[PDB]
């Protein structure tokens, strides 16, 4: 115990000894405080520091999330007091700096958790590397956003909490063996678009060396919301009863149970919203004023362009059946959208300069690309779910790349792909799309990193013990070198994105192995990229 009791520039804090799930033995932290509580006053405003303390810390257990409506177990949980982070590795004297890696969780700015029953360090950990995990406000808690100068509350408070986390990181992790010059910062789904917003914005520059954007991304139209009078909204829907003032609804949500704000921040949308594809009100934003950080003070499309992280080494990629997402939000309405004769046009974005005839004749190619020689039905959902991939997800990684590829003038950029398909062990496919259904979901790829509630020691011989061997080794490779091809890739040549880049190659990783081949999906978003004749692909 008194060996696991580390010294920081903040005071003292004990962490524990722990046992993997192949029997590896590791150290914890768990639930420091890298922020003051955002509670009372303090609620929806940004995050300063904490206070010092003198005693020593009790960080043996895991902490609470933030307050969120838990998927999994059904009910709100959390609490307001849960801007804190964890620490994991082998050992915290180590006998050199090692690289540290910093994730970031996804559930569309509305949920999530760094708790070890969905990001267990037990795989990352057998390798030298730090890992760190992380909590950050979430909905209308975390992405509030009020006009007025003087509310104080510019908006993207979720986004501030983790450039505190990562902050802390830097100013701290020495003490724990970790290297503050070696950090890779990665994370998923909205976690992605979050990684990305850190390489983005000059409020993040420089807090660490190179990212790993995971199936989400700034370009995403989910990873943006317009302002719409939410706060009142908000407030009404809860039992305000004055109407107009924006500070008042302010006050009337700062006096409100945290338990009501989750209960109602999801149920805001008019039809005018869920047109346009949003996901929520509580999501990253425009701040409408410069307040002491501003992490989004322009167009994030115009942030990449001169995005400090054009300076730094980047991995993304995605999994090869991304948009089996949509089918459970579909599923009751699947036999009517699946013949709506709008099917395809309503999937060219909504934004572009482009009339209904235009739109039309795309919706035309959108369906020769994905529904050739059939016709779409419940039992005939592959092209489906394709058109979804990459409406949702994979042309704007791709519109990402191809970023990275005009913009990064020296920096290095790694695409993968991951399309192992196991029968038990891709937990998100099984446990929240459908249990008969096949291929690699959103999220799948997160069961071969991190061990989870779910997870049982594999036998070694199979192939999904040797997806996790590969997965961990490209991503902990990356963070060690720079440079993910790793002895997983030995006998391939893992290229970098190069200038030429509208096509490019990935590793392709799947049930038998590794390949290095072009983005199976290039034929798809070439015409993706039309789309964008009269707007800006990047």
């Amino acid at each position: 115990n008194s060996e696991l009791i580390v010294s920081t520039g903040y005071g003292p804090v004990q962490g524990t000894a722990r046992t993997s799930l192949y029997g590896t033995g590791y150290v914890s932290f768990q639930g420091i405080p890298y922020a003051k509580p955002p509670v009372g006053e303090l609620r929806f405003k940004d995050p300063t520091p904490p206070e010092n303390w003198t005693q020593v810390l009790d960080c043996t257990e895991q902490c609470d999330p933030c307050f969120h409506f838990d998927r999994r177990v059904n009910k709100i949980v959390g609490s307001e007091d849960s801007l804190r982070l964890n620490i994991f590795s082998k050992t915290i004297k180590p006998t050199k700096p090692l690289p540290v890696m910093v994730y970031i969780y996804g559930g569309g700015f509305v949920e999530g958790t760094s708790g070890t029953e969905l990001y267990g360090p037990d795989y990352l950990i057998e390798k030298d590397i730090v890992l760190v995990t992380l909590n950050y406000r979430v909905g209308a808690l975390g992405f509030l956003c009020c006009q007025s100068p003087t509310a104080g509350v510019p908006g993207n408070a979720g986004l501030k909490d983790q450039r505190l986390a990562l902050r802390w990181v830097r100013d701290n992790i020495a003490s724990f063996g970790g290297d503050p010059s070696a950090i890779t910062l990665f994370g998923h789904s909205a976690g992605g678009a979050s990684v990305q917003y850190h390489t983005i914005a000059d409020a993040s520059k420089n807090l660490f060396q190179r990212a790993i954007i995971m199936s989400g991304s700034t370009m995403c139209s989910w990873a943006l919301t317009p302002q719409r009078n939410w706060p009142e909204k908000l407030a009404k829907a809860i039992g305000w009863q004055g109407e107009g003032d924006e500070e008042a609804a302010l006050q009337y949500l700062r006096q409100a149970s945290p338990e009501s704000i989750v209960d109602h921040q999801e149920k805001l949308f008019g039809p005018q919203e869920i047109q346009e594809g949003l996901l929520s009100p509580f999501a990253p934003t425009i701040e409408p004023y410069e307040s002491e950080v501003c992490f989004i003070p322009r167009s994030p499309f115009e942030m990449s362009r001169t995005a400090w992280g054009n300076s730094i080494d980047i991995m993304i990629g995605g999994t090869s059946e991304e948009g089996l997402i949509l089918l459970p939000k579909v599923k009751p309405q699947l036999p009517s959208m699946l013949q709506d004769p709008r099917l395809f046009v309503g999937n060219v974005p909504f934004h572009l300069k482009l009339s209904l005839e235009q739109r039309m004749a795309f919706g035309e190619q959108l369906k020769q690309l994905y529904y050739p020689d059939s016709n779409p039905s419940i039992d005939n959902l592959d092209g489906f779910v394709n058109m979804a991939s990459d409406r949702i997800f994979w042309h704007d990684l791709h519109r990402t790349i191809l970023a990275r590829a005009n913009y990064a003038c020296t920096a290095k950029t790694f695409v993968y792909r991951f399309c192992v398909d196991s029968p038990f062990f891709n937990h998100y496919r099984i446990h929240m799309v459908d249990p008969n259904a096949r291929g690699t979901s959103h999220a799948d790829e997160i069961s071969y990193l991190f061990s989870n509630i779910f997870a049982k020691p594999l036998d070694k011989s199979t192939l999904e013990y040797r997806a996790i061997q590969h997965l961990v080794d490209i991503f902990t490779s990356f963070a060690t070198n720079s440079d993910p091809n790793c002895d997983s890739t030995a006998s391939l040549s893992w290229t970098a994105v190069p200038k030429t880049a509208p096509p490019y190659n990935c590793l392709n990783i799947s049930n038998d192995g590794v390949e290095v081949v072009e983005l199976p999906e290039s034929r798809r978003l070439q015409l993706w990229d039309s789309f964008y004749v009269n707007d800006a692909l990047f």
